[PDB]
C-alpha cells in the first residue's frame, strides 16, 4: 500500500481521523458548526478571530488530511458565505498560511476537493457494522437539507464498490507476463462483475439527494475559483502568495476510480487534444501524489488492450469487452443524473457544453469495444 490502496475501501481512507489535537480545537469549532454560523453570519468574522495556529503539531497523516477537510470545509464557507452573492477576494492570514503550507505537504492544491470531502469526510456509526448507508455518515456539511450525506456518502459507497476490482488488478498484470491465459480471463471477468456491483451503488443516489437542493445549495460550496466570474482574477492567499490564485473545484471528477480503468483498459483519454483530454489530465493534480502514482504506474506497466488483440481469442475479447461496457455503463448513467440534477433544475450556451464534454468521454470509452 505504497499507493494507499486499501484492499476494502480503495482509494478512500480507511477509518479517517474524527479529532484533532487540542491546539487545534480553535479550527474544529468553526468547521463543526458550519449550518449555524452562516445561518447566523459570525462566521465571516469568527474566521477573523483566529490565530496563525502552526502545522508542526499535526504529527501523522490521517490528522494532516483532517486538517486539510476542516480547513477546506472553513475556507469554503469564508469565501462564499450564505452563498446568495456575497463573496470574498480576500483570505485571512490565520488560514491562508496554515492551508497554503498543509497543501504544499501532502501535495495538493488549497481548495476542497474529492480527497477531503467523500474520501476522509466520512464515520462509521456502529464499528461493527457492515459498510451501508444507514451505518456511515460524514464528519463536515455546510447548511441543513443540502444532502451533503447522500452526496459525499453515495460517492464514497461507489468507491467502495470499485475496491473490490482494483484489488483483481495485480492478478491482471501476473497473468499477462506469466503468459496465464486462463487467469487472467477470469481476472477480467471479476472486474467486470464488481463494475457491475458498483452501478447498482450508484443508483443508490436517487434515494439519499434531492435535485433541488443539490444544485441549490451544496452545488456552490464545491463550486471553485478557475474560469469563474466571481473571482474571475482568483483567490488571495493573503500572507503565503504574492498575487490571487486559480484552482478549481471539487467535484467528483476528482476520483480516481473511472480514471483508473480507463488506463488499464487502454483507453486514451488523455490523448487527442481538446479540453476533455485536458480536463482529465488536469484532475490527477487534485488526486493525492500517492493515487496520481498508482495510475501512472497502470500506464507503466504493459497494455491489457494489446494482449488480448494480440491472442486471438474470443473468450479474453469477450472479458475485456464486459469491462469496457460496465465503465460505459457507468457513464452513461452518470449521465442521466446530471440532467436530472443540473439540466433541469437549471432551468427553475454552457449547460450543452458540459453534457458534450461528458459524452466525448462516454464515447470515447464506447470506441474501445472490441466487438
Ligand atoms: C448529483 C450527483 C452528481 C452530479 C450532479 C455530477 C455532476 C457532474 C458534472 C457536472 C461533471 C463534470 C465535471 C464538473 O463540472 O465538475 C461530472 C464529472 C464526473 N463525475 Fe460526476 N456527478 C455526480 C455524481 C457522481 C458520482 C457519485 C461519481 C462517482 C462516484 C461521479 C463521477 C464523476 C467523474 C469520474 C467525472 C469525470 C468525467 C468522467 O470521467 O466520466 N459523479 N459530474
Amino acid at each position: 500500500k505504497e499507493y494507499h490502496i486499501d484492499e476494502e475501501v480503495g482509494f478512500a481512507l480507511p477509518n479517517p481521523q474524527e479529532n484533532l489535537p487540542d491546539f487545534y480545537n480553535d479550527w474544529m469549532f468553526i468547521a463543526k458548526h458550519l449550518p449555524d454560523l452562516i445561518e447566523s453570519g459570525q462566521l465571516r468574522e469568527r474566521v477573523e478571530k483566529l490565530n496563525m495556529l502552526s502545522i508542526d503539531h499535526l504529527t501523522d497523516h490521517k490528522s494532516q488530511r483532517l486538517a486539510r477537510l476542516v480547513l477546506g470545509c472553513i475556507t469554503m464557507a469564508y469565501v462564499w458565505g450564505k452563498g446568495h452573492g456575497d463573496v470574498r477576494k480576500v483570505l485571512p492570514r490565520n488560514i491562508a498560511v496554515p492551508y497554503c503550507q498543509l497543501s504544499k505537504k501532502l501535495e495538493l492544491p488549497p481548495i476542497l476537493v474529492y480527497a477531503d470531502c467523500v474520501l476522509a469526510n466520512w464515520k462509521k456509526k456502529d464499528p461493527n457494522k457492515p459498510l451501508t448507508y444507514e451505518n456511515m455518515d460524514v464528519l463536515f456539511s455546510f447548511r441543513d437539507g443540502d444532502c451533503s450525506k447522500g452526496f459525499f456518502l453515495v460517492s464514497l459507497l461507489v468507491e467502495i464498490a470499485a475496491a473490490s476490482a482494483i484489488k483483481v488488478i495485480p492478478t491482471v498484470f501476473k497473468a499477462m507476463q506469466m503468459q496465464e491465459r486462463d487467469t487472467l480471463l477470469k481476472a477480467l471477468l471479476e472486474i467486470a462483475s464488481c463494475l457491475e456491483k458498483a452501478l447498482q451503488v450508484f443508483h443508490q443516489i436517487h434515494d439519499h439527494v434531492n435535485p433541488k437542493a443539490f444544485f441549490s445549495v451544496l452545488r456552490i460550496y464545491l463550486s471553485g475559483w478557475k474560469g469563474n466570474p466571481q473571482l474571475s482574477d482568483g483567490l488571495v492567499y493573503e500572507g503565503f502568495w504574492e498575487d490571487p490564485k486559480e484552482f478549481a473545484g471539487g467535484s467528483a471528477g476528482q476520483s480516481s476510480v473511472f480514471q483508473c480503468f480507463d488506463v488499464l483498459l487502454g483507453i486514451q483519454q488523455t490523448a487527442g487534444g481538446g479540453h476533455a483530454a485536458q480536463f482529465l489530465q488536469d484532475m490527477r493534480r487534485y488526486m493525492p501524489p500517492a493515487h496520481r502514482n498508482f495510475l501512472c504506474s497502470l500506464e507503466s506497466n504493459p497494455s491489457v488492450r494489446e494482449f488480448v488483440l494480440s491472442k486471438g481469442d474470443a473468450g479474453l475479447r469477450e472479458a475485456y469487452d464486459a469491462c469496457v461496457k460496465a465503465l460505459v455503463s457507468l457513464r452513461s448513467y452518470h449521465l442521466q443524473i446530471v440532467t436530472k440534477y443540473i439540466l433541469i433544475p437549471a432551468s427553475q450556451t454552457g449547460g450543452t457544453d458540459l453534457m458534450n464534454f461528458l459524452k466525448t468521454v462516454r464515447s470515447t470509452t464506447e470506441k474501445s469495444l472490441l466487438k
